[PDB]
């Protein structure tokens, strides 16, 4: 059987309450294996090993965690078969948009979360770890870049992205699709994503200790600039612009943005809007003002690129090459 | 015929560039009968009449056309049979909602927008007009709340909302659905909203010349607290919060908003998450802190029923109602 | 507490095999009891009732357990507060309907399935069941026709549809939306379905021992007629067109129709296509032919509505007016 | 400039009626050069030659025009660096997904249709047109099999499917999502098909005449087995089951085909069900009885797939392994 690795770092996967009827969900509640015992069918498909990372919600992740997730696999790479990640739903596409770029192993590498917390009737976590297994002990697996696995389907850590706040069918790559589905332990792929990925890509955090200063505002009518100045002010290396329409920014927000891409701030404009892209043909003429435009990222997508962009330049003629290709 | 008044704000729906294969669109281009010239059909299901309210892009929409547009509706009512408004798509959501709230008459109220300049192919402002009017003479569109029309579909001004940043068919209330379809004039309409609407509200904005200060702060990963804070020491009457899944906030911001909740700043808890309710039993304990859940409201509009509450009232609980009223 | 009765037809609901790896499902796997004493959290919320109807696998669903069910709820309506009914999830959308056509008790009528074996980890049944009892015995459920909870909705029986084939959150009310969602056992309802039903409607099986005879052919490139003509040659009632598109047929089929339409053959046109309406003005002209639209109506509740269409007439534009109120 | 090759088959794209309020549409309305001079702008991305094919309205496709289309793209290959096909909505998903499975031309091969008439205001077909022709020739399309222009977005003959009876956004991959988006002439893709298309198929319509005899018989409740009866007597070399949920049937249905099974009837198991794939662990066991799961092929793409198996096999087990590869 394959030496399946399981990295936790908390989220209501490894967590309840106190009975089914009620409960008092936090963060997290318990260790390891206990994430390990509880599904016993494990053992019958592979040899998994655990090891507690960190035990936060994912509404705290942070830079950090995630900096040591990368060098924990890079460093793993070679000792396991392949990697699951337990993570609260809440930020699991921004970690795993991340880690996308960053992991250098191109073995399995599958995130899980549980949209229910384990006391509840018809907890959906115990389910989503064994497919997160089984789809890492599945060579298919390896090459498609940091996978999702939820509700029976296998999604790209690009597109994927929470559609729903209570759902258990939440996550959707919204807008390119799954790349597989799963059906008693097998798995029918039919997709992978083209945008270079982990091994591909030229960014690599294993010497650095922090990463860049990159801020979101949001657009709405009536906006006021005081956030975008605020992040200004306090000297941050990027800001993504959580725009209206195709990527649209009011007046205020506008100005200050401009303003602050001369002075040196790298600007990208996204959007508010859950799906298409954020184009550079349109009102906007990023050239002039040296923003750049996102693509079907999201925001907190966005945001992800940007850091890792500027870890190796500042020319928004360059981030932009960037943006169109990973 | 119908006497159907058109207020026209601007927006692509009046302006395209140069040509077809190529376009300089930048907020409108056009004056009011222009809209009415080009859509010779309409003379044949109403009496059309226009007027430019003003002429801008939704981006930079704000509280001023708002209060003349809810004040313009509340006086002509008697004179008109119903009002159909060109308005921009990027924050059309937020007006709807706004009027929805407002507009004290019960006549058919219908916005209206298109997705690409007049000038392109295929371009879709010329039949969604149509449709408006149509919808707006159809005495089963009154009582209704304000609604939106966009690809044959006719949606109501609470749960209608952009979900694609260039397609035709971006406008979906994603959370209860369309109200009626559009077919050859005729409209099958087999919803209508549950929550208290124009005539039922308690507002009344008659006599306001402006609006509270409500601001909108964003959750991620790593999330900086300046943002909040800054809307904080410039003096903020609300604050929304668009958190991640339902609706958590980042440490950081936690605590900034936790403080200023204090102070006696309106803070109203919302998720960034496209779809769903944010919910008043869960990870967060808004008694405690004074926070109010926004429920289907996403960010946005979250703001436009802050404002309002805010016109009236300062207490969480009473806003909390509101919340769940309207 | 609420009395509430559960009518069981079997169904998955009340299933498995023999382990989570694997299982050999069939049709149904116990009795009523079981399902009431693996959640006895139901004892909390309600005093439930049970009685075996019948147990089958929707599958082989038929006419005769739906006048019992009608005929059971009916008589039973006045003795208890509000009736749950666990059922398969392949035809439940065709018996929802049919029940919200015939049920004359307005009290909550529920209906309730599992997509995954109680067998299974995270089986969805327990949570499912759970909400259904909320739901039924919730005040605010009555007058709103016969309802389906699934997957922490609440969905109309005339829209809602199983969409996919194996995922839990499979059913969706494609056309006009969900009336409602279910959280933490509150329910925040925000629609209503327009069209009338149960008590509303001029159907009554009370005297019926059999329903009339509608088949259903499909439509496709090449079609064969010899489905149509069968159907004609045994002396069928009425035949409902799975057409493509907007309802339209290929040749063969169309002939076959046109010509039993003459006959005396109640012909409705409905579409395969998922979503959207069959309208009156479009390619075909019913009018000539004396085919009835089905609306939104997909094939296999244009069926259900065609068959209590004729316990009442025969007359195209009587059934067609049918078609346009139910 | 390429020289894109235009098949015309027909369809709305090439016809309307009289006037924008009301049209006469049939089938089709118009030869090829008309769907050239209407849009002057192709002149300027290409060098467009015309052929009309045929010019039926799709609900009349049929085998005839399929092998025609094959064996002229197949002939013409060489000549021309990419084609564009006109064609009806209603089947176009049909044929789009045998061209996939036959074309051995590698260069572009697009097909494309129309929601609006082109008298209609707002029509959709000239934006259509002109999005294939841009696909058509752009150097990133070949190899990716049969492709589908519409509403900006390029989806892949096997997914691809008509999801609303009148939304110009009608088609969708349901499945597996689209491959890439349209934007001002400029395609960004992200995907490509897995299973083997074109020039990697075993199938070959270049000697062939006429294909198999498949039908589509369909499951409800009470169904009856009078078609599939009616298509064995009739003796069809196989028959497509569009069955309840996960590819179930009823009763008396399942005899019948359980027994021409035996008899040397091809049968596939495909769902009714519009998402979602009919599995083969399941409630029936097709090993026992000689059915093939069709997977997540709907009904009608089921039947083209058992045509081309059948041109070359009858053994159910080989028919299956066709049905996960293709
Ligand atoms: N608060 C939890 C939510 C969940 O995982 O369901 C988290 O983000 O970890
Ligand atoms: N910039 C335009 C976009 C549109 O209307 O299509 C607006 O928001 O008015
Ligand atoms: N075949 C079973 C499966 C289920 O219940 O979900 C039925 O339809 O009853
Ligand atoms: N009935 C026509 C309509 C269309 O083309 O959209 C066809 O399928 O060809």
């Amino acid at each position: 059987l394959p030496n399946i690795t399981i990295l936790a770092t908390g989220g209501t996967i490894a967590g309840g309450g106190d009975s089914a009827t009620k409960s008092n969900f936090t963060v997290g509640k318990v260790g390891v294996e206990n994430l390990v015992n509880a599904v016993p069918q494990l053992k019958d498909i592979a040899n998994v090993k655990g090891e507690q990372v960190v035990n936060i919600g994912s509404q705290d992740m942070n830079d950090n965690v995630w900096l040591t997730l990368a060098k924990k696999i890079n460093t793993d790479c070679d000792k396991t078969d392949g990697f699951v990640i337990t993570h609260g739903t809440d930020t699991m596409e921004e970690t795993a948009y991340f880690l996308d770029l960053t992991v250098k192993c191109d073995k399995p590498v599958v995130m899980v979360g549980a949209m229910r917390p384990s006391t509840s009737m018809s907890a959906d976590g115990p389910f989503n770890l064994y497919n997160a297994v089984v789809t890492a002990a599945d060579k298919a697996s390896a090459n498609r870049g940091v996978l999702v696995v939820m509700n029976d389907t296998v999604l790209d850590g690009r597109d994927v992205t929470k559609t729903n706040t209570t759902d258990v069918a939440t996550f959707k790559s919204v807008n390119y699709g799954p790349l597989g589905y799963i059906h008693n332990g097998k798995i029918d792929y039919q997709r992978t994503p083209a945008r270079k990925h982990t091994s591909d890509t030229p960014f690599d955090v294993s010497k650095l200790n922090e990463l860049p200063k990159v801020g979101i505002v949001y657009n709405y009518a009536n906006a006021s600039d005081l956030p975008a100045k605020a992040l200004v002010d306090a000297g941050y290396d990027g800001i993504v612009s959580a725009g209206v329409g195709n990527g649209n920014l009011y007046k205020s927000v506008f100005d200050t943005l401009a303003t602050a891409a001369k002075t040196g701030t790298a600007v990208v404009r996204s959007s508010r809007v859950p799906t298409g892209a954020t184009t550079q043909d349109a009102e906007v003429d990023d050239a002039k003002y040296g923003f750049v435009a996102s693509g079907t990222l999201n925001p907190q997508k966005a945001r992800v690129l940007l850091q890792l962009a500027l870890t190796q330049t500042k020319d928004p003629q360059q981030i932009q090459q960037i943006f169109n290709q990973y």
